[PDB]
């Protein structure tokens, strides 16, 4: 009944059906896990198909408060207010939540896209203006006897599936491994270990979490830190030294293309990313193939890996490989090879374990 409820197109990110207020607004919603604020456009904006109209629902009410939220690409500005929220391809239930009314805005909403509002899944730490404003899952586990855990299953070329109160064991192969969140805020995760074709960066494991590590569904790329990249690149350029691009190319500045149907995966390396596990000294490993760095863009593809100022961001990338628990009542994300991931008949995506890693608190990053 939840299965196959996302929809969306490459880059543009994954949303949601949700209804908005009395008479219900139906509006397609982004999904976010790495903001918090469920904001909504509420105007007329040229690049709309719908917007939230306020004055034609009886349940809403205004919190007389303003909301200007100024991000590294672009800006939103809204007001504050409470109503009626329902997920159709959800659980059966409806909760009061926080809604932004987005009124202004530069770099937001999308040309050409069908979403006009963004879900923001992660903690109240980081919601605008404050903590005080109660995320929407934070109010949808309040107010219902829906279960604080959602899992998420983003397939690559789009669909996928947000199982909202629950795990869907259809949707994955194998089993689920758990990674322990570092702190509720974003859903921040320790990295351990990244080896690319097998074979270890050989960083110091700070590196790899400076400042920090996250798993964001409305981030398209792998994001990785300047010193991580660069030797990531190195590692990548050379197990692929068998063609050439120009530099450009792994900087995510240019395309580069190949006729139709050939693309030679195999000179591509396998991505492999150690996560702090559940017990002390283990860890296990995501391993990702380039069908998942490699972006089609309509065969030309982009370098869908790249350099980071605010760390390891895990996007789509990373997500499209596999099916995402967000266990929030266990504090732990857990990992299993998507069933709908996409390969060849040579090399899958993986999830495997236990590896013994020691010392992996001494990965995370903590302000001197
Ligand atoms: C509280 O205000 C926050 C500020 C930051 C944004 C969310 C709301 C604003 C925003 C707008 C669009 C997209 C997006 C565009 N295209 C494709 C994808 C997949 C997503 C992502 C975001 C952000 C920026 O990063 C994350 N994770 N969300």
């Amino acid at each position: 009944e939840m299965v196959d409820n996302l929809r969306g197109k490459s880059g543009q990110g994954y949303y949601v059906e949700m209804t908005v207020g009395s008479p219900p607004q139906t509006l397609n919603i982004l999904v976010d896990t790495g903001s918090s604020n469920f904001a909504v456009g509420a105007a007329p904006h040229p690049f709309l198909h719908r917007y939230y109209q306020r004055q034609l629902s009886s349940t809403y009410r205004d919190l007389r408060k303003g909301v200007y939220v100024p991000y590294t690409q672009g800006k939103w500005e809204g007001e504050l207010g409470t109503d009626l929220v329902s997920i159709p391809h959800g659980p059966n239930v409806t909760v009061r939540a926080n809604i932004a009314a987005i009124t202004e805005s530069d770099k937001f909403f999308i040309n050409g896209s069908n979403w006009e509002g963004i879900l923001g899944l992660a903690y109240a730490e980081i919601a605008r203006p404050d903590d005080s404003l109660e995320p929407f899952f934070d109010s949808l586990v309040k107010q219902t006897h829906v279960p604080n855990l959602f899992s998420l299953q983003l397939c690559g070329a789009v669909g996928g599936s947000m199982i909202i109160g629950g795990i869907d064991h259809s949707l994955y192969t194998g089993s689920l491994w758990y990674t322990p969140i570092r702190r509720e805020w974003y859903y921040e995760v320790i990295i351990v270990r990244v080896e690319i074709n097998g074979q270890d960066l050989k960083m110091d494991c700070k590196e790899y979490n400076y400042d920090k590590s996250i798993v964001d569904s409305g981030t398209t790329n792998l994001r990785l830190p300047k010193k991580v990249f660069e030797a990531a690149v190195k590692s990548i350029k050379a197990a692929s030294s068998t063609e050439k691009f120009p530099d450009g190319f792994w900087l995510g500045e240019q395309l580069v293309c190949w006729q139709a149907g050939t693309t030679p995966w195999n000179i591509f390396p396998v991505i492999s990313l150690y996560l702090m596990g559940e017990v002390t000294n283990q860890s296990f490993r995501i391993t990702i193939l380039p069908q998942q760095y490699l972006r089609p863009v309509e065969d030309c593809y982009k370098f869908a890996i790249s350099q980071s100022s605010t760390g390891t961001v895990m996007g789509a990338v990373i997500m499209e490989g596999f099916y995402v628990v967000f266990d929030r009542a266990r504090k732990r994300i857990g990992f299993a090879v998507s069933a709908c991931h996409v390969h060849d008949e040579f090399r899958t995506a993986a999830v495997e374990g236990p590896f013994v890693t020691l010392d992996m608190e001494d990965c995370g990053y903590n302000i001197p």
